[PDB]
């Protein structure tokens, strides 16, 4: 069965310095999976302001702590297992 992200989106009203967290989960397709953020191109990790941790064996968490408008931007996850792939994205925007 081919996997399938369940998508998600950021809150709408993001305000400077607050915390933003999201939520990439599996609703199709069978674990293990790797799961992968990226913000337009590059991989994310966790450090600096960053958390990237995988939540259960289906879902994967981004935050974001003290968000500013350098954080402006679009965030895809991607999932992988052994039978295929699947990318979601959704834009923050702040302030």
């Amino acid at each position: 069965d081919f996997p399938v992200i369940s998508p998600f989106t950021f809150p709408t009203n993001v305000r400077l310095g607050e915390q933003v967290r999201v939520f990439c989960t599996v609703r199709r397709g069978n674990p293990p999976f790797s799961f992968a953020w990226f913000k337009e191109g590059e991989k994310l990790i966790t450090g600096q302001h960053i958390e990237v941790e995988n939540t259960d064996k289906y879902t994967s968490k981004l935050g974001i702590l003290n968000v500013s408008t350098l954080d402006i931007g679009n965030y895809t996850c991607e999932i992988t297992n052994q039978d295929g792939k699947d990318s979601a994205t959704s834009r923050l925007i702040v302030e």
